């Protein structure tokens, strides 16, 4: 497979022009019909030709050879622009296009970005990679919204918003608690038939079928029916299988589950405003409605708990979000109550009828900052973060917004989401088992570093461009950073005092900064394990384990690993230090996974797309897992449940 990739990359170089500007000209002048349909933007081309000598000479075509086989084949499929079904763009062409698309006339910045991207220190999000240096550059990854109104008018205005966004390659998170339930007066069919409309809309507007995550609060009267919608067994009229499901969960629910108290299901039209308040304020409003008997049904909290867990055991959903933790520990709390997260559970941004929140995303490749000394290069990590911040910050200003509420929101608050990939690789390269105390300090210190670098850059930008419009009155404005909100003290690695002085002086440019996304595609391209996830299995054979065994002349063996679905724990010849290092996710404590998410979480001002891998799950296991996560203060307690 090593040789296979070289052949493939070579073949592509043979079948492509070498000069970057020639490929940019071909792409612009592209003609179908016989209509001039440019595959790149006029502005970008005008700039590329104006700086063609420096831009064409900046590019290092040997870097195309760094891509592994499957990563390279992913690129050809989706990321390299095609003329007439044939690839015109080399990967380096695409990165420079991306680089110039973001940085425009600033050639020094564009080449700085080019070099960082082609050496794979970090990557931008797929939509950026697709559309940067193009007409209608939709570079932002996903979106969040609230139902406009509890009316056919608002419901259908929101459906159109979703259709327009989904057509322009956006994933969606949708808050739907404010919509009235089944059997309810109109001066109502309720939620399930409304969601069927959204479901068919996702199918209709792709090619990848539209990706809509539906967020419901567990007090909603339709909650039990919500939980059935993803089940592969039922009547077509009672189901919606192309949608994705999330619960937006108050502390009060979990408290009453824990104490085996009653739980009241309410109609939002009768019991308004529950999604516009959080914590104590919610608990007062909710209690007060119970005491007014504005309550459509009463169940044991534990009966709803069981149905939540039944649902997850069957489908792996719903996603578990902790509303109160999300709102309490958000720099956006000055804007009002946050009603949902997004498609991937990592983004925690404010929505209103006027505002559709946007996810501007990138990921740092944590593998790259380990030295041959087996030391982590935190300084370099922070330097690259600063660049990504400047890049994402520019993306807000150049992005083509599919609805104007997305534009108003992103410009008002300027949130970004910087993530990571290769966490499990960085541990392996430092010789630290994922669960080890050593991995645990490094986990902490990586995200401390990321958050520090991010803030510094965002502060530098605020010095230059002034603070974001809603900055005054946010927790950061009063000297409160994310770790403060968790009552955590950082390690001695970075000087926060110095940073907090700069922030107090100048402000910051971005309301939020950090959000570890799934990195499902880009991780594969770059040859790293996905996001913050443990090593999923040891089989191609894993390149670090392969290398380690080869070096010890312990490389039959590919076949025994296949025999055990990727474990090397049974195999007797492999020494115990390597076994610890290459435990698969199924041999790794999820309690420790959750603890590590919480520990990082103190330096994550958004949230994390945290999957949970339980091999043989049952009711108690999932109950323990959820309550542990919730009690740790996690914003996202679970993205997908994954099982063996
Ligand atoms: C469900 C349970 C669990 C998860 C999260 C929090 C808590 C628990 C039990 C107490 C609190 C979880 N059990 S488990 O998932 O079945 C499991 C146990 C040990 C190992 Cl090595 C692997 C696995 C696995 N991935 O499949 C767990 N992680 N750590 C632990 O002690 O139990
Ligand atoms: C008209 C109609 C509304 N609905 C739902 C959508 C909304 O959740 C809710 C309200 O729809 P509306 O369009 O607001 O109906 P309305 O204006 O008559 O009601 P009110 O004066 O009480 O506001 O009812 C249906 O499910 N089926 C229907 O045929
Ligand atoms: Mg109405």
């Amino acid at each position: 497979a090593i040789l296979a990739a070289r052949i493939a990359v070579s073949n592509l170089h043979k079948e492509t022009k070498k000069v970057f500007s020639d490929v940019m000209e071909d792409l612009y002048n592209y003609i179908n019909n016989g209509k001039h349909s440019p595959m790149v933007a006029k502005s970008t081309l005008d700039i590329v030709l104006a700086n063609k000598d420096r831009l064409n000479s900046a590019i290092i075509y040997d870097r195309d050879f760094s891509y592994n086989y499957f990563g390279f084949k992913t690129l050809e499929r989706s990321y390299l622009l095609k003329i007439n079904g044939k690839v015109a763009e080399r990967p380096q062409h695409m990165l420079m296009r991306v680089s110039v698309g973001i940085h425009k006339e600033d050639i020094d910045a564009a080449i700085e970005t080019y070099n960082l991207l082609s050496e794979r220190w970090f990557t931008h999000a797929s939509p950026t990679l697709f559309n940067a240096g193009t007409n209608r550059p939709q570079l932002s990854s996903c979106f969040l919204l609230s139902m406009k109104d509890d009316s056919i008018e608002g419901i259908y205005d929101t459906l159109k918003q979703c259709a327009l966004i989904s057509k322009s390659a956006g994933g969606i998170g949708v808050a739907v608690s404010c919509i009235r339930a089944t059997g309810s007066y109109i001066a109502s069919n309720g939620l399930v038939p409304m969601l069927r409309v959204y479901n068919n809309t996702a199918r209709y507007v792709d090619k990848r079928p539209g990706a809509f995550a539906i967020y419901l609060e567990p007090w909603h009267l339709d909650i039990f029916e919500f939980l059935d919608l993803k089940k592969n067994t039922g009547k077509e009229e009672q189901r919606a299988r192309d949608l994705f499901f999330a619960l937006w969960i108050p502390d009060l629910f979990m408290k009453r589950v824990e104490t085996n108290q009653d739980w009241s299901l309410m109609c939002p039209n009768e019991c308004p405003g529950l999604d516009e308040v959080w914590g104590e304020e919610f608990e007062k409003l909710y209690a007060s409605y119970e005491k007014q008997g504005r309550v459509r049904k009463v169940v044991k909290a534990q009966q709803l708990w069981y149905a939540i867990i039944e649902s997850q055991t069957e489908t792996g959903t719903p996603y578990m979000l902790y509303k109160d933790s999300c709102n309490r520990k958000s720099n956006q709390q000055n804007l009002g109550t946050i009603k949902c997260s997004n498609l991937c559970t990592e983004i925690v941004e404010y929505t209103s009828k006027d505002e559709v929140a946007v996810c501007n995303l990138a990921s740092l490749a944590l593998n790259m900052y380990v030295t041959s000394e087996h030391t982590y290069d935190f300084k370099k990590l922070a330097e690259v973060t600063k660049v990504v911040v400047r890049n994402l910050n520019k993306i807000i200003d150049i992005n083509y917004y599919p609805v104007p509420e997305a534009c108003l929101s992103n410009k008002r608050h300027r949130p970004i989401g910087i993530g990571v990939q290769g966490l499990a690789d960085a541990f392996i390269l430092m010789r630290y088992p994922f669960e080890s105390a050593e991995a645990q300090l490094l986990n902490k210190q990586i995200f401390e570093t990321i958050y520090y670098g991010a803030l510094e850059a965002s502060c530098d930008l605020a010095k230059e461009q002034g603070p974001y419009e809603t900055y005054e009155g946010s927790p950061v404005s009063k000297g409160i950073l994310q770790y403060d909100m968790w009552n955590v003290t950082p390690t001695d690695l970075w000087d926060w005092k110095v940073l907090k002085e700069k922030i107090a002086k100048y402000g910051i440019r971005n309301s939020l900064l950090i959000a570890p996304m799934p990195t499902a595609s880009t991780a594969q391209i770059l040859g790293n394990n996905e996001s913050i996830e443990p090593y999923t299995s040891n089989i191609i054979v894993n390149p670090h384990l392969l290398k380690d065994l080869t070096e010890r002349g312990l490389w039959e063996m590919k076949n025994q690993i296949i025999a055990c679905n990727g474990s090397i724990q049974s195999i007797p010849e492999i020494p115990d230090d390597l076994k610890q290092l290459y435990k698969t996710v199924w041999e790794i404590s999820q309690k420790t996974v959750l603890k590590m998410a919480a520990e990082r979480g103190a330096f994550i001002d958004q949230s994390q797309s945290l999957n949970i891998h339980i091999a043989e799950p049952n009711y108690g296991k999932l109950t323990s897992m959820h309550f542990y996560g919730w009690k740790q203060g996690l914003k996202t307690g679970m993205y997908y449940l994954r099982t063996r």
